[PDB]
């Protein structure tokens, strides 16, 4: 019911680049949904300092131990990059010898070997689960261990609205493979974030949005 | 025979991260080298941090006017992102909207349209200019201008003993493009660096290799 600061600059900053906008938009499925996220309008240097900045605090508040920050290519391989920087920068002692890799979408990793290391994922969206499953194969393949990952919006809804336990995309990964799915925010962030910029009429319809797809 | 801070302080930490070896190493030609780089050995948080900086600081001194920066796939990639990010950093209100690019091996162009911008291509090294080559197709379809590049390490060796005109590698690309062909250092700046830290000899020896194949 509170947004951190991170989280407020996010969004304001999203939709001022345009990487988040409000209307009616279809997904592939064909469901409306009342916004459109695309991540890749963070795209100059200020832009791409406060994304890394957004998923550094993000990693940092979460308390997860890991070693080797992952992107799948291609759009996770700046991502990984820029936020392995942030977070020596501002991370302090514990976050100086973080490594980044990456795939070659065809050794395949680039970085250094990743036997024994413990791996965060990082990319822009989940949603079948694809690059993930990807990841993992060249991980496991590797003897790497993943511990976590990380996406930049989390859209908290359901995959199906036939399936009876009603898991998100990232929660469908979360359970699949044991780890935590963190993201920057979520539709109740954004929500939040709305409360006094939007209307009681269109505060109340994008909450009922929340109502009738909204995970879990 | 001066060495700018920044120049002092990434070829220190890559002696110590091991990206900068001394030693005995024989090229694809079968040239003896008396060093060995690669710059993938910056692949901490720090580190990283590090090379952002100076390749940053690179740029602003060399005064270049350009609206994007580009990095060949894959090794550019993340260079492009870290450097887009520094530059709004540490560059003022002159940096803040640069915007980067790169290619996927197979649109090709990940980022804003090119057309009619001034392009700066980022790698990590250039030998016989493939990814240059390579690079200028791709930006040249898009309708980008180029008007620069930057590595990191300006070898400053002849490509061949026989050409009379003795041009580096980087000479030649800036030559056949009419561009500027910038670096973090240069093997002067790695001897400039080693007064005091070797053995006379041992200095003798390098400022020889300088005769027998430094550029021009
Ligand atoms: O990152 P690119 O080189 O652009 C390839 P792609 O578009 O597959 O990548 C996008 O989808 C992935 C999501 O997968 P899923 O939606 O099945 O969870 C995620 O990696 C995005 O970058
Ligand atoms: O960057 P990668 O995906 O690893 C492919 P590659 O090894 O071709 O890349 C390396 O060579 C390029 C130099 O080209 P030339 O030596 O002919 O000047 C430069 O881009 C390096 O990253
Ligand atoms: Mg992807
Ligand atoms: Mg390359």
């Amino acid at each position: 019911i509170m947004l951190e600061d991170y989280q407020k600059n996010f969004l304001e900053l999203a939709i001022e680049c345009q990487a988040l906008r409000f209307g009616s938009f279809k997904l592939k499925s064909g469901r409306e949904s009342p916004y459109f996220f695309n991540l890749g309008l963070f795209n100059t240097g200020k832009l791409l300092s406060n994304l890394a900045t957004a998923y550094a605090i993000a990693i940092i508040q979460s308390d997860l131990k890991f070693d080797v920050i992952f992107g799948p290519a291609y759009k996770g391989i700046p991502l990984a990059a820029i936020v392995c920087v942030k977070l020596a920068e501002i991370g302090g002692s514990k976050f100086q010898n973080i490594q980044y890799a990456f795939n070659r979408k065809e050794g395949i990793i680039v970085g250094s070997a990743l036997e024994n290391k413990r791996i965060l994922i990082i990319d822009d969206v989940m949603t079948a689960g694809t690059a993930i499953n990807e990841a993992f194969e060249i991980i496991s393949n590797a003897k790497g261990q993943v511990v976590g990952s990380i996406i930049a919006l989390d859209r908290q809804e359901v995959v199906s609205t036939d399936d009876k336990e009603g898991l998100s995309a990232t929660q469908t990964v979360s359970k699949k493979y044991g780890i935590p799915v963190l993201s920057i925010v979520s539709l109740i962030h954004i929500i939040t974030y709305l409360e006094g910029r939007i209307t009681a009429e269109e505060k109340s319809k994008i909450e009922q949005y929340l109502q009738t797809y909204g995970a879990s």
